[PDB]
């Protein structure tokens, strides 16, 4: 499968990221069992990435573009849209489905 987006709290429902914009987000990343492997909130610094430059996993590129500014959403990402068969040594196992709690703070 691809990426599923499940809403947690609504945004403005009007402003969606376009290609080339910088997305400023807080996020928490968890394995399918619920173990957290990454979180911007723990570092007290939002994460920025430019949509369309493939600086993040495909699931983020397609999932976050579906969010409006101010929305918090749950992205469930299958391995093909994520770290795939390889995974990431000692962080993400092979063939892992990931769950991201993501809040789109603003666009730049």
């Amino acid at each position: 499968m691809g990426v599923q987006v499940e809403t947690i709290s609504p945004g403005d429902g009007r402003t969606f990221p376009k290609r080339g914009q910088t997305c400023v987000v807080h996020y928490t990343g968890m394995l399918e069992d619920g173990k957290k492997f990454d979180s911007s909130r723990d570092r007290n610094k939002p994460f920025k990435f430019m949509l369309g430059k493939q600086e993040v996993i495909r699931g983020w590129e397609e999932g976050v573009a579906q969010m409006s500014v101010g929305q918090r959403a749950k992205l469930t990402i299958s391995p093909d849209y994520a770290y795939g068969a390889t995974g990431h040594p000692g962080i993400i196992p092979p063939h892992a489905t990931l769950v991201f709690d993501v809040e789109l703070l603003k666009l730049e």
